[PDB]
């Protein structure tokens, strides 16, 4: 068999000495990247002074030379202005300018333009929202925007309709392309290249997402190439036009995760591009994207430039980002390669148009700092150092530099001395927006020197797809800096290098930019990830990987008194059975009711560890673990079958876990807190360390000593975090490892003593345990609390304003990622009719772009099922709907899965909802078409199937987002972004109905579940007051129940029903979190005042509610006021009038113990029970907690959807 990890993530090739400075900058200090720029980048005070001076005379000729005057002309809105270009945008998809007409002139002007024009007005108003007003919404308020259109319409008829019309004409087909195709761009590059202009052609095409849409991006190009060397005639590279194009376009898996597959699949059609532009002559310039595509383009252009079949053509350029911290450690290898290959390469120095993308990813993913700089001053002495680099060596190479600023022109012009000739190097701009700056600059009547126009190439559709990007103009942009009037022009002609060089601390990040690591400010420090993009990192974890497969791992039952013998055997990796492990002993059911009695016996001397030391042990075991990250990666990798990328996220949400409870309990835990007893901590196979951990750092911090009962499969990595909290100071008696399959499981829970059960897994298994559990109470004649977080049945819902590209990615990743083997996986798509086929094709194509294998390979996209009866269990259901005509889409298993447990990513077309009837546990995507009028009947169906765990959304529209979050039943819902990892403290998880009792993990209210008492979380109140809890009140008043009127109106105070908060996260992204009511609760009532009390906790926290009619205590609610007999109904059949949400109990020991079986028995849902006697309801006005009343919801929107982010000006 092959070795474990032998052949992880080797690089293209061996990492020379100038390739070695590039990676070791990535992610470099800003305060050290500075210094070297700006010793670089100095001038003698002689040449600043000239500089200033050109570059005042350039922005005065500017300031003393559109939409706006439409706007002007009609006195229109903002509103108004977005919508008219919306409304134009779509008289353009007519193609007919005769039948467009006559649309404008006898249905538009006059009648409901809503009736003439499957797809919104305003699916793109977030780009003319830029285009109007300079500023960018994440999403669309249509209705706004439809009332806007009505009344601007209404007021003044078909001129403005008119007007608007030949303004976005002008706009899409003349301003934001060059033309709208090859030939019609060069047709109109005519007139500036007579006047010593150059052009270079951008065809807008990028991030392939199938093998279809690589091959369509290079026939556009090999024919743009064809059109423009035609045209170029003989003109050469430095005088005559070039193309400009991205690797992105022209590989669906372009990426150094699958370097192998790009060296051998993107380079041939490179090569055969350039081979074409060589024959003609002309420029082919690599245009740089994503900062961790930087080094792998690098390979490319390195083995381009060394192909013998491409010598004597120097047209072959190159993109370097001013605003990275590896440009001039870049440079230094472009200008040494130049050297050794004899091309003079053409170095396009640009800024970078990335940027809040960047800034994202790094957060997101915890990196140790920016692969760009943080301020934009910084950005630009990086410019002006790097463009000294490239002056110095215009023997070797071409610069080419990229700007519309004029300080910077004005800095490189002196810079570059008085000897000027064609080909030393050239200025660059973009069309539409440079040439009234460099109108000044070219000509030997200016500056006398070439300026090359950047030009796109493309369709209206095209443009639009990534117009917003280009338009960012934000509040530190020059172009936006030289409109504002309130900027002088000696402010504009500031030298950024003497500015720098002169703050107190050179190169500071900026103020308002937080370090991933600091992302929650004091409340606790961030899980650190790791940069699989870094060949120093993966060189490191390669080592680290192989050696963690060298170590014999074991999982022992580890009692109080120490370890226990046991049946043993062995632990084989999913993906491949050869491949031994480790090795497992299995506890007994009779150490495991020892273990038991071992946790009760010790509680007292655990419960005695004062709550800030408890949390200390946390603190110092999330440290452990971040620092042995590499080595649990590698056992996660190979006994769970996930990939390294998952195993990095799990081990970072343990480390999150820990320090979340950590700071909860430092937050809240007193003494009145006490602890429940032994709590028995179930979890499933796939999270072994993040849930497992997270269940038993929750219970250790209340208090509580702990039984861990891993799942079966994934014995190795729990013993592992055993260690490891045990290594940080947990006693041996406050935490027992008990290894074993549901028997071991089944015997915990039984066990007297056991005082609470944490459990996530599947649905019907913690139905058996709250069967068990009914049967039982604690020593007090309280039920045993149970947190139950199960199964899912996830939908994610897609419009016809969404972006195809964006939804494929976002679907390809929530159901396929770890072999769909998440409980939030994406197992239901929901596509509009109108763009059901198009993103179907998209997806198919996507899916047959995924490689699965045996997940100790960076390339590896998709590992293997736990198990083979797992397996088993998802081909009979994928055969089932083969059986019923439903089309299944299958990628093809290579024969190495033979010796693992693999299942293909699949995707099955169904005809309704209701065709799928459990949880299919696999990487089994099913799609269902549905029409825009039927949306809430969609919805319908997606709360029909019972569970209620993770739901998406995909609309750039405010009011489909209203609708749909407004009634969809789910504890955690994305906006326009996966489905999957949600972060602890940011998306704190869990649902309701079958996929949960609650509380969520990683939240504010767990930690109250595991203590006698709950404490007051963070932030938890609400200044709302529900409505007919007020009205049960008064009744009570008119009835004299003056006691129960007062308990009322305290809990409807006490209620945190209505808490509406943002929790802190990542730049781009807002995460929310709020208190709602749970739905329906049961009532189990003995007296009357218990019944009032009951009715007063369920209307405080908004819920309706089911009375038990067998209580006799009919008569105790006459006369209801109307608003709140709405809300109660009365139940003879408690399972007829479900489900239920909740119940609340009254009665003795008895009466209690009788109730909860029969509530157990209720089917669907387990339901969260409090009971109280007589008695404690009238000793303890909290004997029924509302914290329990009222349902956690979680939702994330990712608000750089649209293209970018706005908050970062
Ligand atoms: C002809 C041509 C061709 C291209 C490009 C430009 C031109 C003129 N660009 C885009 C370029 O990188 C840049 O985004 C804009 O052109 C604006 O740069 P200026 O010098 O015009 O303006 P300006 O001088 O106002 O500089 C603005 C730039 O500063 C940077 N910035 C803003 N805030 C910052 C902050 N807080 N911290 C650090 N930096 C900050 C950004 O890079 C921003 O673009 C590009 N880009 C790319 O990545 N790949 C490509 O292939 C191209 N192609
Ligand atoms: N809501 C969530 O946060 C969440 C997270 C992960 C997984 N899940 C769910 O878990 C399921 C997959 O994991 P799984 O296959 O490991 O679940 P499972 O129900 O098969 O097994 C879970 C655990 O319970 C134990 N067990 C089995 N029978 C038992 C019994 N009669 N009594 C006591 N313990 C028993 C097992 O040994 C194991 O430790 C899926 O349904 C998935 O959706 C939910
Ligand atoms: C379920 O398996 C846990 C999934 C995790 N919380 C996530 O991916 O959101
Ligand atoms: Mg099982």
């Amino acid at each position: 068999a092959p070795a474990p990890f032998a052949d992880f993530a080797p690089p293209v090739r061996p990492q020379s000495t100038l390739r070695r400075a590039i990676t070791a900058a990535y992610r470099r200090p800003e305060t050290e990247c500075l210094p070297p720029l700006v010793e670089a980048a100095t001038q003698s005070k002689e040449i600043r002074d000239a500089a200033a001076s050109t570059a005042r005379k350039l922005i005065e000729a500017l300031r003393g030379k559109g939409v706006e005057g439409l706007v002007q002309e009609y006195s229109l809105s903002s509103q108004e202005g977005v919508a008219l270009m919306c409304l134009a945008e779509a008289l353009l998809r007519i193609p007919d300018t005769a039948t467009r007409d006559a649309l404008i002139r006898d249905k538009i002007a006059d009648g409901n333009w809503k009736s003439h024009l499957s797809r919104s007005l305003f699916v793109n108003a977030a780009t003319w929202g830029l285009v109007v007003t300079g500023k960018l919404t994440s999403t669309v308020n249509d209705r706004s925007l439809a009332a806007a259109l009505t009344r601007l319409i209404s007021r003044c008829g078909e001129p403005v309709i008119r007007r608007g019309v030949d303004m976005a004409m002008r706009m899409m087909g003349e301003q934001f392309v060059t033309g709208e195709t090859i030939r019609e761009a060069l047709k109109r590059s005519k007139e500036l290249e007579e006047k010593g202009f150059s052009y270079s052609y951008d065809m807008l095409g990028e991030a392939a997402t199938t093998a279809a849409d690589a091959e369509r991006y290079y026939r556009d190009y090999e024919s743009a190439i064809h059109a423009i060397g035609k045209a170029s005639a003989g003109r050469g590279i430095y005088e005559g036009p070039g193309i400009s194009i991205k690797l992105s376009a022209l590989h669906p898996r372009y990426s150094r995760a699958q370097a192998a597959r790009v060296m051998g699949e993107l380079l041939p059609r490179v090569k055969a591009l350039a081979l074409l532009a060589k024959n003609y002559d002309i420029g082919l310039n690599i245009d740089a994207e994503e900062a961790d595509r930087l080094e792998l383009s690098l390979d490319l252009l390195e083995v381009l430039c060394l192909d013998g079949d491409l010598s004597g053509w120097n047209g072959m350029g190159f993109v370097v980002q001013a605003y990275g911290k590896r440009c001039p450690f870049v440079l230094d290898f472009i200008i040494d390669l130049a050297r050794r290959s004899g091309r003079r390469i053409m170095v396009r120095l640009v800024k970078g148009a990335y940027w809040d993308a960047e800034i994202k990813r790094a957060q997101l993913d915890g990196l140790a700092d920016f692969p760009v700089f943080t301020r934009k001053i910084h950005t630009d002495v990086s410019y002006i150092a790097c463009a000294a680099k490239l002056l110095a060596a215009t023997d070797v190479v071409f610069p080419q530099f990229a700007t519309h600023n004029a300080q910077t022109l004005a800095a490189i012009y002196h810079m570059a001395g008085k000897d000027f000739h064609v080909g030393k190097y050239e200025f660059q701009c973009l069309h539409g927006m440079g040439e009234p700056l460099y109108e000044e600059v070219v000509g030997r009547g200016k500056l006398d020197r070439p300026c090359r126009i950047y030009a796109p190439v493309g369709t209206h559709e095209t443009l639009l797809a990534y117009l917003v990007r280009r338009l960012l103009g934000a509040n530190s942009s020059f172009v936006h800096r030289i409109n504002d009037p309130k900027v002088s022009i000696d402010e504009l002609i500031a030298d950024p290098v003497e500015v720098v060089r002169a703050m107190p601390v050179v190169g500071a990040k900026h103020d308002r930019i937080a370090l991933p690591a600091e992302l929650f400010g004091d409340a606790r420090t961030n899980s650190a990830g790791l940069d699989l993009s870094n060949e120093e990192t993966l060189a490191s974890l390669t080592e680290a990987l192989r050696e963690s497969a060298a170590m014999k791992w074991t999982a022992l039952p580890q009692l109080a008194t120490g370890p226990a013998a046991g049946e043993t055997r062995t632990v084989l990796n999913p993906g491949d059975h050869r491949d031994v492990v480790g090795s497992v002993t299995e506890t007994s059911e009779e150490d495991a009711r020892r273990a038991v009695r071992l946790a009760a016996d010790a509680a007292p001397d655990w419960a005695a560890v004062p709550p800030s030391e408890r949390a200390a042990c946390l603190d110092r075991a999330a440290e452990l673990m971040q620092a042995r990250m590499p080595t649990l990666l590698g056992l996660i990798i190979r006994e769970a079958g996930k990939s390294a990328l998952n195993a990095i996220a799990e081990v970072r949400e343990a480390i999150d876990f820990l320090r979340y409870y950590a700071e909860q309990t430092r937050r809240t835990l007193g003494p009145g807190h006490g602890p429940l007893g032994p709590i028995v901590c179930i979890s499933p196979w796939n999270f072994p360390l993040a849930i497992f951990t997270g269940q038993i750092a929750a219970a250790l911090v209340a208090g509580n000593p702990v039984l861990a009962k891993p799942a079966e499969e994934t014995p190795l990595i729990a013993a592992e975090g055993v260690r490891i909290l045990r290594e940080a100071g947990i006693p041996a008696s406050a935490l027992q490892l008990l290894p074993g399959d549901g028997r071991v499981g089944a015997a915990l829970v039984a066990a007297a003593e056991t005082a609470g059960v944490m459990f996530t897994g599947s649905t019907e298994v913690a139905r058996l345990i709250q069967a068990q559990l009914a049967d039982r109470l604690s020593p007090a004649g309280r039920p045993i609390p149970l947190i139950a977080a199960t199964g899912g049945q996830n939908a994610m819902i897609v419009d016809s304003s969404a972006l195809a590209e964006q939804v494929v990615g976002d679907v390809i990743t929530s159901a396929f990622d770890s072999a769909g083997q998440r409980c939030s996986a994406l197992r239901v798509l929901c596509l509009q009719e109108d763009v059901a086929d198009r993103i179907l094709t998209m997806l198919k194509g996507a899916l047959h772009e995924l490689h699965i294998g045996r997940t100790d390979r960076l390339s590896v996209d998709v590992g293997p099922v736990i198990t083979s009866e797992a397996k088993d269990n998802i081909e009979k259901h994928i055969e089932r709907m083969r059986g019923l005509g439903r089309k299944v889409e299958q990628i093809g298993l290579a024969s190495e899965t033979g010796v693992g447990t693999f299942v293909p990513p699949t995707i099955i077309e169904l005809e309704k909802l209701s065709d799928l009837q459990r949880e299919v546990f696999g990487p089994v995507l099913h799609v269902i078409r549905y029409r825009r009028d039927d949306l809430d009947r969609l919805v319908d169906d997606v709360n029909a199937t019972g569970y209620g765990l993770t739901f998406g959304l995909h609309t750039r529209l405010d009011e489909t987002i209203a609708h749909v979050t407004s009634r969809i039943k789910a504890g955690n819902l994305y906006i326009n972004r996966n489905i999957i990892g949600a972060v602890v403290g940011v998306q704190p998880f869990g649902g309701r109905g079958l996929s949960g009792t609650g509380p969520k993990a990683g939240g504010p209210l767990y930690l109250g579940r595991l203590v006698t008492t709950a404490p007051v979380p963070p932030q938890h109140s609400s200044v709302h007051t529900d409505p007919v809890l007020l009205d049960f009140a008064k009744w009570l008043d008119g009835k004299g129940a003056r006691a129960e009127a007062e308990a009322a109106r305290n809990a409807g105070s006490s209620s945190a029903l209505g808490l509406d908060l943002e929790l802190p996260g990542p730049v781009g992204e807002r995460n929310l979190y709020t208190l709602h009511a749970r739905g329906r609760i049961l009532l189990v009532p003995a007296t009357e005042s218990g019944l009032y009390h009951q009715l007063a906790a369920a209307l405080a926290t908004g819920n309706s509610v089911a009375i038990d009619a067998a209580s006799g205590l009919q008569a105790s609610l006459k006369n209801l006021p109307q608003t709140v007999g709405l809300r109660v109904s009365w139940s003879k059949d408690w399972a007829a009038d479900g489900p239920f949400a909740g119940a609340l109990v009254e009665g003795d020991a008895e009466r209690i113990r009788a109730v909860n079986k029969a509530i157990a028995a209720l089917p669907g849902p387990l339901l969260l029970v409090q009971a109280a006697s007589s008695g404690e309801i009238a000793r303890n006005p909290d004997a029924y907690c509302l914290n329990w009343l009222v349902e956690e919801v979680s939702a994330s929107i990712n608000t750089a959807a649209a293209g970018g982010n706005a908050s970062l000006m």
